[PDB]
């Protein structure tokens, strides 16, 4: 027992690590096979992030000024292509670290891992959402371009998530492996509207499962609701639609509880109108959405990796 | 900018976890150089958990009882002996994967990341506080026993806590690397008083400061106060009581921001005496207290590994 905000075991990922340096720019990039990827702003000068023409800054650059160390050693450059926002140069040795791994777009409200890294160097490991504006609330200093995000499935990692820029804001903006950026943002040092943000629904309904599951009770209640009358009341706090999909979604943590989906939809309208009057759920005072329903059975069920 | 619980990479610890098996109970072992270490409650029955003696239970035992695998391979058992709570399994093979690490006894308030296991294998990681009662606040399901806690300086592991139990109040309890259990505990199926618990002032004025870099400011108040007023309010709300040694610790929080430690402490007086009338700090509805002032330099500088 016990729910906690757990992160993928970041090894796998750690061993693709590697630092890259153009100019007086240095960055982290991802090793896999011969190929290392890495954002394509490694090319721009302090003046350059005002409005870079990426064409043009990369047609003055050859494979000798991409400078890419993995540790202690220097890695031969053979080729650089941009694609999208990242760069991909080809090098001369496959790393022999490179896990089964995948490339995937993830949609907003999933969750992830992020290895954030300096110099190419491990910091730290800590998960979060997609939010539904397509930001992500991390933890990032200059220097953590390149950072990862991404999901284990027992042997296999899929990288979801490149790490490209802070905005005004202070909210984090990236692309998926392709180098297409999450949400409407450009690699620019402009000013970058977010969409309105919402909270999301299906998240919050499986942290509550969590919190049933580990005896935290007091929220539920006697009351039931449609699908109708909880999505007036998702709408003026500003949470995401429920859908059937959400349901069907939520089977598995129902059946283990034997909640009805929409009894704890009426736990959580209740919460909404009346707060928490000064009590805590799994040890949090506000709901709390970066738990997806498949993050709740693994946690909850021991689910391991390799 | 951005403010997360961030674990330590975890893929030098990765590299340690096998699996030990004796009679039909399966947990964790950390396996360095050519020694495993494990709870010694791998050699109990479910009868044997009400009163277990451990001495006459080991007696039974010899080397070729303990079945040690690391991943698909299984490693040959040369010697055992049991040190307080811990069983050390000699094998004949040390580990190709040992990192630099040293065995370290953590203080109440300090902080560590926790890879939980399964059957040898890595399910996830979080950091958590060892709690000023001894206990922790993880998430542990049956088979996660000889799951290790961790810090990381640079390229060596301090290796401070290795999982043995939950008590029937639902939080979680373990010894040092040297089998000593931190806190009262002891290794039996029993109800088993914690203390009183208490918050750890010294990390929620970190936490403050934390908040302070990153922008969240609205808490700072006209007001400071002495020692001796603070501790008196600290007393009344279940705070740990704040020293000098505590004041010095925050120091480089204090002149990286300008805020003098007494005035941060007046800003915690008022939030203890009024709430958070509805408000947050850095994502939180709750003062957090499970952020070391070295752990709020570390995130905030870019610290890294290897
Ligand atoms: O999280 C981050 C990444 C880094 C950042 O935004 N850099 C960057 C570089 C190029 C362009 Cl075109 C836009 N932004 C940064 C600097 C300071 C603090 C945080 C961060
Ligand atoms: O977190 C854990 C560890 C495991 C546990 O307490 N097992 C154990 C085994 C032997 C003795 Cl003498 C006492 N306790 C457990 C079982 C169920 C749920 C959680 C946990
Ligand atoms: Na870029
Ligand atoms: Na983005
Ligand atoms: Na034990
Ligand atoms: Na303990």
């Amino acid at each position: 027992s016990g729910f906690r905000k757990m992160a993928f075991p970041s090894g796998k990922v750690e061993g693709c690590m590697v630092q890259v340096t153009c100019g007086t720019t240095t960055l982290n990039g991802l090793w896999l096979d011969d190929v290392v990827y890495c954002p394509r702003h490694v090319i721009c000068t302090s003046e350059d992030m005002l409005n870079p023409n990426y064409e043009d800054l990369l047609i003055r650059k050859s494979n000798h000024n991409f400078l890419v160390q993995a540790g202690n050693v220097q890695l031969r450059v053979i080729g650089h292509s941009m694609q999208n926002c990242v760069l991909k140069l080809k090098v001369d040795t496959a790393n022999p670290k490179t896990p089964k791994y995948k490339f995937v777009r993830i949609q907003p409200g999933q969750t992830f891992s992020v290895l954030a890294c300096y110099n190419g160097s491990p910091s730290g490991v800590y998960q979060c959402a997609m939010r539904p504006n397509f930001t992500i609330k991390g933890s990032f200093l200059n220097g953590s371009c390149g950072s990862v995000g991404f999901n284990i499935d027992y042997d296999c990692v899929s990288f979801c998530y490149m790490h490209h820029m802070e905005l005004p804001t202070g909210v984090h903006a990236g692309t998926d492996l392709e180098g297409n950026f999450y949400g409407p943002f450009v690699d620019r040092q402009t000013a970058q509207a977010a969409g309105t943000d919402t909270t999301i629904t299906v998240n919050v309904l499986a942290w509550l499962y969590a919190a049933v599951i580990n005896g935290d009770r007091w929220f539920l209640n006697r009351f039931t609701t449609t699908l109708n009358d909880f999505n007036l009341v998702a709408m003026k706090y500003n949470y995401e639609p429920l859908t059937q999909d959400h349901v069907d979604i939520l089977g598995p943590l129902s059946a283990q509880t034997g909640i009805a989906v929409l009894d704890m939809c009426a736990s959580l309208k209740e919460l909404l109108q009346n707060g928490m009057n000064g009590r805590t759920i799994l040890g949090s005072a506000l709901l709390e959405d970066e738990f997806t329903p498949f993050d709740v059975v693994r946690q909850c069920s021991g689910v391991t990796f390799q």
